[PDB]
């Protein structure tokens, strides 16, 4: 999987198969956040589905 | 809270969250942490979910 990245495109690690875009704040990358606050966040599970 | 609905709806007290999961299309309540997606859109407005 790659994602955009805002904290460019990145290669996530092995097993991490989802891309996130949080907004509380603007934070683009891999993964899907589970703990961390948010006010609208989206995941996917596309190359650079993040945008 | 209030959010759409589809498996429309005032959350329960302390629900702060509306999701909007697609792999299946589901609107509800909450952000579902353990259950399988391909697109997750989660927001805390009112009826954000569509
Ligand atoms: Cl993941
Ligand atoms: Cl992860
Ligand atoms: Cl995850
Ligand atoms: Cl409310
Ligand atoms: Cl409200
Ligand atoms: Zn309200």
């Amino acid at each position: 999987r790659i994602c955009l990245k805002q904290e460019t495109t990145t290669t996530c690690p092995e097993g991490e198969d989802a891309c996130y875009n949080l907004f509380w704040k603007i934070e683009m990358g891999c993964g899907c956040p589970k703990t961390e606050p948010y006010t609208n966040l989206y995941c996917c599970k596309i190359d650079s589905c993040n945008k």
